[PDB]
């Protein structure tokens, strides 16, 4: 009868209990989960039974528990991610991720030698800023998220996150192995190629299991279980195959093949992705709520008998230093950032610096670190000084940010957007009003309760000369919102990809940022260019062939890529001047701005169609291939809806068109691994 | 470094080889599971690193194999029924599982004394028969659904084997404890107090647990993960606690928290619904794939090496034999079945013969006999009969099913629904045809392939005087399908139940099944029939009063829930008797019969509102709460698709729209937990 199922389930139980119980307040559920494994742990101090639980899981071997709990957390920070603004954001990231992260280890190693007064020694003191300078903040990219604006300051947020976790852990797991297993004494250059090797082969075996895990989820029809069986034990076997059974550095492998099955999804079924989504999410809070109530248990266990007053003063001041290092680190590496063609403001750099949160990896370090040191006081002083400074953290650093993002101005709604949701609340009233009014007219419903009807049906808004050049700009920012709109519908009816769309508004985002230019050409240069390497081995691999055909099918898989986003930006920016130069006429009522407006539409439509014939003769093949597969998507998605409106005619049943939505997603599927490019047809 | 998570890779990755190959092929994956567990077991006696793996994972405890791996098979063979079905049929099918399972595992105790030449008393013989009668038919059930009409005995065969399962690992706990642990010696009192206990204290416990997790789950919104948790926590906390806190029989405790909750999903969001259905099964089949592996490498490691010619002659004839214990078993419970409502024709009853289907239930238990016998020959001799059965009896029994489906008959598509799916078939090529014909003309695809994309675009067929009278019962039946396809639209708007349209669906099938009479009152009114002892529990406590409030409360929520039933099977008939009064124009041309038909129809209407009016005189303030539920459920429906059709002008952007989805959600769910009866006003 093992103890690990109902300590489990009680963990889960309680987890319940701090999420429900404390949703309005601003205090996390994690907090009150470690007061509670706190009171678990004196409880098991007192009772022998649960003296007995927790002896059975809390104190558990490091290594089970790391290959665990390690796998799941990293591989939903790195589902979650959006793949493209973290790959147009991927230079700045990952140069404050790694560089951010080695200076503040440094720092932090040199300021605890500089504080405290335990006779540890400067690698002990490298581990224990590579444990405290990794963060998880859930709470901070969600709350930057409900704020609107900043969609790229939250993406950057978690991009750190998970870079800076992960190679927190690498630094960790490299000074671990090197001062807690001191038995090896190597030469410079093989613990330079130990290094290299490390550093290479993660992303490298990642990447080669990633594109196996792809390779296998593309050719799987009908049933969604193989396709979640095969992410789960690719993710576990590849963690367990790169930590054990070759010397990399697996943590690396895990992030960027959550990073390249988030940047497909196109092969796996969508009712795959929202259920890998929500697993893996739900994996992540169990694996959360289980060694945040471990190291409550084990902390209040082991960790309370050498505590002392200096050591409380030297974890306020580590409080203190650590905010002043990552502040000092911001500002240190803000002129690298700012070179770059997305700077960061002053306010962005301060709730960076706020926005680190101390998280459940860096727990688990802080576990495998108190155990396998043994009985000496060094482990009990990281776990305890981790476990302090997590709370500390956790608790003030989420209360002041949400004082710091309603202070910096940053939270506040926007204008148009706050008149759009005062327009949609008129509009979802005025429908309530005429549902109402057509129910009253109802011969079953004309006996019923309308005072309790209104109560329950009712929806609040949750936000509670020189004047000729002036309506220029007014006029120009109406086209732009125009535009948006068009963009928006055009992205409803199917005929636009998801990336495309996010393209076109980041341009006419930018372009709203000026005073007097529309969504220009210059922006959009870089959509459809090809230009570059791909080409070039494109045409060598051509002239050597008149494993090369693999090379050239992988080249013509990469421009299929690359080409068929372009052609989507540009029929959509045809689809979308065509609409706005329909509706031109009702909102513009001078003739004079109406025909200069319709001349740079028309101006911009001209340039994009002799762009767009210029990509359909520099390929023909594949230009014709990508427009055949836009073709049976339309198509295809033609005969979902013939089939949806034959469920809604009561013709069909729920099971027989299910069988036909199977057909069609088989279709749809098999579209998905379509031929690159297709041969053009003789006349 | 565990090897636990190597081995559920190495499962989990062989698994879905096993079941991405072997589609086509009629031989189900767990068998060519084993075989690869046989292998991999091979390799193991050979190689001394598999030897390890295997040593650390299949030579494990029973109890944690059992307390790990069956309450999540059981949960999900409780959660996987329909409720309704199961309740309608639940005497017959409780009376079959019981009796025929009791006696099955007399006659195989009896079976294996008078024929295998072990020295094995009585109580080990019950042991092996509770063993071998263990049955789980999931591709059976699964060929059954697929197989039209044949609902009701697919829903009684998936009961049969949860109940099965249910008490034979009842049987096989208290043979177990009686034989491998015979230390206590009790009185005959002690002994049926033990019974009593456990027979009662089973359903009890998961009772209580299931209407604690109930009301858990309906406190709680806008959140799933908490949802998933406390499920998955109860599921297990239910059997560990059952097991070992108690002497309850953890078994029968899962399975009536899964039909509970199984009865719920009213409470649950219905994102959270289609996670934990899909969830459940994922988790049921990583533990069926870990149990065949492990029954594999076993039974290949250490019960392969005592087998004899005479033991596979015992094994041959066994299968016979319980293939025909099974089929008396059936042929006697006959007319005892037949006296129930659904009595059961001999095409039915050797159906559900030869789809008894041995699986993992039966493989865990053996591997707990052959664990807990130690070196002794009767763990090996049950390892090997019971492997033997399982693998033979899934290959045999599955080809043999599906050739015994094609010869009853029962395979056999009809005609009026091979009619519409041809209907269908003309209906989506016509569409094809002229929504190629609108791609035709279009200024963006022109230059695409054609006829490679109409090629792909092909949905095929699957499927490949006195007279007088006789042509006014095609009529008769082409009016209620008329009747059943209204009923169906109704069902489209938002009007009717689930358990509504099926009651309607039923009652429509079984009218086409007769002669002469028509969809009627009399097999109609049994939906609210209010007659029974819950409103003269009612009355009393009223009349008591001028803890009974959370009584009163209970029953009044209860006659709600009836209350609700009943008003929507008659809302429903009444709807679909004016709709298909206003469509009898068409699809009539006699003058007579119109007039006859529609007579019919105006009475049947007519007895309907005046019972329902007498129904609203009966209980008015419910009747009062259940038309101010459906006038709520109608505005946020509305207030739904007044957001959904925002989305789709593009005036409203996606994370809005998202918020404002979760609102309306949030009042969906507010509406759920409504009061019952609220008291009617004054004049």
């Amino acid at each position: 009868a093992p103890k690990v199922i109902v300590f489990i389930s009680g963990s889960c139980l309680f987890g319940a209990i701090s999420r429900s119980l404390f949703k309005k307040l601003p205090i996390p559920y994690t907090v009150v989960l470690l007061i509670l494994g706190a009171i678990l742990g004196v409880v098991a101090s007192n009772v022998p039974l649960v003296e007995e639980h927790t002896r059975d899981v809390a104190h558990m071997d490091p290594h089970v528990l790391l290959q665990i709990f390690l796998p799941v957390l990293i591989f939903e920070s790195a589902f979650a991610m959006d793949v493209h603004t973290f790959m147009r954001s991927f230079s700045q990231v990952c140069i404050l991720a790694l560089f951010g992260l080695v200076v503040a280890s440094v720092l932090t190693a040199v300021l605890a030698m500089n504080l405290f007064n335990y006779n540890w020694n400067f690698s002990e003191a490298m581990m224990f800023g590579a444990i405290m300078s990794a963060t998880d903040p859930v709470a901070v990219v969600a709350l930057l998220k409900d704020l609107g604006a900043s969609k790229q300051l939250g993406t950057i947020i978690e991009g750190e996150s998970l870079l800076n976790d992960g190679c927190a852990i690498v630094i960790f797991n490299v000074f671990m192995k090197m001062v807690f297993f001191p038995q090896l004494t190597s030469t410079v250059g093989q613990n330079v190629l130990y290094f290299l090797q490390v550093a290479v082969a993660g992303p490298l075996w990642g990447y080669a299991v990633a594109k196996v895990t792809v390779f296998f989820l593309s050719h799987i029809f009908n049933d969604a279980l193989v396709e979640i069986t095969i992410t789960l034990a690719a993710t576990y076997l590849t963690y367990y195959i790169g930590d054990i059974w070759l010397e990399v550095s697996g943590v690396l492998a895990v992030v960027v093949l959550g990073l390249i099955v988030n940047a497909e999804k196109t092969s796996i079924s969508p009712e795959v992705e929202v259920f890998l989504h929500r697993f893996w999410e739900m994996l992540a809070y169990l694996a959360n709520t289980l060694i945040f109530m471990m190291v409550g248990v084990v902390v209040t266990q082991k960790a309370l008998v050498a505590v002392d007053k200096m050591d409380w003063f030297y974890l306020i001041i580590l409080y203190l230093a650590i905010t002043i290092i990552r502040g000092m680190v911001i500002s240190l590496f803000s002129p690298i950032l700012s070179r770059i063609g997305y700077g960061l403001t002053w306010r962005n750099a301060v709730i960076m610096t706020w926005g680190g949160l101390r998280g459940a990896v860096g727990l688990a370090l802080a576990l495998v670190v108190e155990n396998l040191a043994g009985n000496d006081v060094i482990g009990s002083k990281f776990l305890f000084h981790t476990a302090g400074i997590v709370v500390l953290t956790l608790v003030i650093n989420a209360t002041t940010i949400q004082t710091l993002l309603r202070i910096l101005g940053m939270s506040d709604i926007s204008i148009p957007k706050r008149l759009a949701m005062a327009g949609a609340v008129r509009r979802i009233h005025e429908g309530q009003n005429r549902t109402l009014n057509m129910l009253k007219s109802d011969r079953f419903l004309a006996d019923a309760d309308w005072d309790i009807a209104t109560a329950a049906c009712e929806i609040s808004d949750p936000y509670s000369p020189r004047e000729f050049a002036d309506m220029m700009e007014e006029a120009r920012l109406r086209m732009l919102k125009a535009e948006k709109i068009s963009y928006w519908k055009q992205f409803e009816h199917g005929m636009l990809a998801r990336e495309a769309l996010r393209l076109l508004v980041q341009h006419a985002e930018v372009a709203a940022d000026e005073k007097d230019q529309f969504i220009l050409v210059d922006d959009l240069k870089k959509s459809w260019q090809i230009k570059g390497i791909y080409p070039w081995l494109k045409r060598k691999l051509e002239d050597l062939i008149s494993l090369i055909p693999k090379l050239i099918l992988v080249v013509n898989g990469k421009i299929n890529n690359q080409l068929s986003l372009g052609y989507d930006v540009g029929k959509g920016y045809i689809i979308g001047e065509e609409e706005v130069g329909k509706i031109i006429d009702r909102m513009v009522d001078n003739k004079k701005i109406l025909r200069e407006l319709k001349h740079i539409s028309e101006t911009g439509r001209l340039q994009v169609v002799k762009e767009l014939g210029l990509l359909q003769r520099e390929h023909p093949g594949i230009a014709v291939s990508v427009k055949t597969r836009q073709a049976i998507r339309t198509i295809l998605n033609h005969s979902r809806e013939t089939i949806h409106e034959l469920q809604g005619a009561g013709l069909l049943d729920e099971m027989e068109a299910h069988k036909l939505e199977l057909t069609v997603e088989i279709k749809m599927k098999r579209l998905m691994n379509a031929p690159s490019s297709i041969p053009p047809p003789p006349p």
